[PDB]
């Protein structure tokens, strides 16, 4: 399609399904998530978003990323810090896992931000528009599965408080994505990088399910 936002959506349909089909996500969707499994995905997300948000800050004034720079609206590191303090306690930094599959994803995010920053939009699309677009169904599942106390914390990640309307915001973000100027080669690489981002998530899911089933 002409618009990058539509090109991305169409090009990643089949890997999104692969993610939906991954065993860990099948189980999450059938509501068979455990607190230990949930904790692991929240730890994963912290590492991913620390790396992604570091590289967005690095490249925020670059013409290859500035049009989609929305820090107040989208930043997730602080929310995940709040959440991990709940799930892993006050010493969470010293005890959260940082696994090889998590490292693989973080490594690629830094390579992209430092040496192929034109591709960073692919990673911000995959994470932010996915977490925003899917956050509604994704949260629903946990709360009814995790039996959390009524302690007012642990799921801040699933609320973007500086977005009053997700629908308006997605429209805006897509608009901005579409205003990026790129050659056909870069556009091709951006699309492939969005597929790569999905596969990095899928391989993570495969690792976490392994870790949880000993
Ligand atoms: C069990 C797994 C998953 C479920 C149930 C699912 C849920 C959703 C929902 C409900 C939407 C709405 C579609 C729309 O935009 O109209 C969607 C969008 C999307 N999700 Fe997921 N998702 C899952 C896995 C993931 C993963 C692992 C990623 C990436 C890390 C992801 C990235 C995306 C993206 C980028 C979109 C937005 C598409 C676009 O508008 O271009 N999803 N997903």
């Amino acid at each position: 399609p002409q618009d990058l936002s539509e090109a991305l959506k169409e090009a990643t349909k089949e890997v999104h399904t692969q993610a939906e089909n991954a065993e860990f996500m099948r189980n999450f969707q059938k509501g068979q998530v455990t607190r230990d499994g949930f904790k692991l995905v929240m730890a994963s997300l912290y590492h991913i978003y620390v790396a992604l948000e570091e590289e967005i800050e690095r490249n925020k004034e670059s013409p290859v990323f500035a049009p989609v720079y929305f820090p107040e609206e989208l930043h997730r590191k602080a929310a995940l810090e709040q959440d991990l303090a709940f799930w892993y306690g006050p010493r969470w930094q010293e005890v959260i896992p940082y696994t090889p599959a998590m490292q693989r994803y973080v490594k690629r995010l830094h390579e992209v931000g430092r040496t192929e920053p034109e591709l960073l939009v692919a990673h911000a699309y995959t994470r932010y528009l996915g977490d925003l677009s899917g956050g509604q169904v994704l949260k629903k599942i946990a709360q009814k599965a995790l039996d959390l106390p009524s302690s007012g914390e642990g799921l801040a990640f699933f609320t973007f408080p500086n977005i009053a309307s997700a629908t308006k915001f997605k429209q805006l973000y897509r608009s901005r994505m579409n205003s990026l100027e790129m050659t056909p080669a870069v556009r091709q690489r951006v699309i492939e990088e969005a597929k790569t981002a999905f596969l990095l998530n899928i391989q993570l899911f495969e690792e976490l399910q392994e870790l949880l089933t000993h």
